[PDB]
């Protein structure tokens, strides 16, 4: 399923399996701030996309609640993968770990759930 | 603010500890469902939060929190409403709202760490 | 509600979408620095969440945030006051300030799922 | 030594640098009232352990926490919450701490600190 969201920041879905995904990307001159470094909105993004991805496995589910733990900034060039799992799968709502990681370092730390339609 | 232009977001206002940010959904910020990422209506509040935590001096974010409310499609007027919380000498937070139409699309949280 | 009872805890202010819970931070309520346990700030706003939540009929929490700004002593007056941010058919958000002499102590925000 | 802990019933099962264990049983006074376990409880014991572990790299206090409920839980039921250092930064550190009964997640628990 194509996500223009996605593929506008560069995003690519490198796996996908049940309750689980990975994706990845490149931190480009488009997603800095004015401080020269990833934009919050980007990681999130990228994080955000795996977890919308490994979700929607288990059948029909948007965003529900998220949250977005910033732990290292990145620069332009960097290359970085949300691997999301799934911790919870209820019958209404499913909760989803998503690490990001950048050259083996946890960049960021996601945490989110889904209402299940 | 390179990802702020990327996306076509417009700062409409800006005052200590505030900030009003506005954008559009355009074809290239929906999901895979056809309806306006929740990385991008994050993208939204996350820089109105920026701003106005920056209105203080340097921070960097640690936390944010985004709890979503109404889907929205493309073509759809969104604005984020930022108010400081709290303000410490280490830390703040912010509150922001993602409206569209009146309506309260989504709810942000955001604490940062003062420089 | 046992815990409640438990806690020592007060119901001021009960209306629709809304709630007022407030108690008092006794000796057995401190952590081991001595000030009030981030569990007993959080038991005072989650019940006011459980309450104010419950006013539209069962349901259960899913996602809840604790923002701490300040530390409170021994002896501190403590109120949490619960608003309706959002509801919809099978889901309403809340936001709670946590209050105690005037300052904002912490910010609860907290989801729940309607049945 | 932890007042609200000991108020709770909670017992510390480890401690070790970043880590801790605590361990607890849900008791008539922590029960909400449709009968489960309060959701301040269940919170109160996974912040005891993000207590715990964060202190033990030097004095820290909370920032922000998220609590995500999973699975509701009865009268007698023993639980346990295990706080893991995700993240430990000069002036901040994160910790996860899983709830679980019996083998299962009953609760997520994710939390930062500032370290003074
Ligand atoms: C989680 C969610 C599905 C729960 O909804 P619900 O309780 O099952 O059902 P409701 O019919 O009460 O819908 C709630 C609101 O969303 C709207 N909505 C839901 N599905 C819609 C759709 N397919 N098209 C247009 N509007 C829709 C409702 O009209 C209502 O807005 P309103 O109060 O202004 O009328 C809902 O809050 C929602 O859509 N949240 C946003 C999710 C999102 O967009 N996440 C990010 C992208 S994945
Ligand atoms: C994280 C924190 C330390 C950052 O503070 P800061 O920006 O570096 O500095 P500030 O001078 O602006 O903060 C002043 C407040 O913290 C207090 N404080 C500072 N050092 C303290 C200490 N060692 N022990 C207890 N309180 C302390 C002040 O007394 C004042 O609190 P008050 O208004 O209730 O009297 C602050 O936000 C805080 O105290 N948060 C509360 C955390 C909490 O209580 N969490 C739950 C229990 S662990
Ligand atoms: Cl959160």
């Amino acid at each position: 399923m194509r996500d223009p969201f996605m593929e506008a920041l560069g995003l690519k879905v490198l796996h996908l399996a049940p309750g689980e995904a990975v994706v990845a990307g490149e931190v480009r001159a488009d997603h800095l701030n004015l401080h020269g470094t990833a934009h919050g909105g980007f990681l999130y993004a990228l994080a955000d996309s795996a977890f919308a991805l490994a979700s929607n496995t288990r059948g029909p589910a948007v965003a529900l609640s998220c949250r977005m733990d910033y732990f290292r900034p990145l620069g332009a060039g960097a290359r970085v993968e949300a691997r999301a799992v799934e911790v919870n799968l209820s019958r209404r709502t499913a909760t989803y770990r998503v690490e990001v990681v950048s050259e083996g370092k946890l960049v960021a730390l996601f945490t989110g759930t889904v209402f299940r339609l």
